[PDB]
DNA sequence: TTTCTCGTTCAGCTTTAATACAATAAGTTGGAATTCTAAAAAAGCATTGCTTATCAATTTGTTGCAACGAACAGGTCACTATCAGTCAAAATATTGAT
């Protein structure tokens, strides 16, 4: 599984970057990104995807081991719209 | 046989044209880097029945990666004694007067 491990040492064999700015780099990536979102913001990253940001409503849900139904309380998540651009170099993947 | 016959380079001289001397004021020519802009690529537009994700409440195996504890630099201040620099000690050479 990718990792900001593995990321850092990405930049660091394709840019001659440092580890240090190349692991500062891979953090701050998707801290900023946490940040727009936290602040009702819409992360549009071309050729990647979208994050977006729905407000959910309290719907009617239970629990799954017994069946006690408890409604979902609502709350804001936030959704990823892929691009048709990544859409198309996934299309012929496979679990590996 | 013996004599008539010309072009070359050497060397000590003489003569014909361009460039002088300097500080001053730009001009040229190969790029480098920031920013305007048309050229390209990804995405919104457009829509509907059918397909797929939405997620609580709680137990159990998994894992990214910060939290620290040392070691290897990374960068600045001190150890330890005399260089680094400049004035006086100690008495007469040298210079001035009898």
């Amino acid at each position: 599984a990718l990792t900001k491990a593995e990321m850092s040492e990405y930049l660091f064999d394709k840019l001659g970057l440092s580890k240090r700015d190349a692991k500062e780099l891979v953090e701050l990536f998707f801290e900023e990104i946490r940040r727009a979102l936290e602040n009702g913001e819409q992360v549009k990253l071309s050729g990647f995807g979208n994050f977006d940001l729905r407000d959910k409503n309290q719907r009617p849900g239970r629990n799954p081991k017994t069946g006690e139904d408890i409604p979902i309380t609502a709350r804001r998540v936030v959704t990823f719209r892929p691009g048709q651009k990544l859409k198309s170099r996934v299309e012929n993947a496979s679990p590996k």
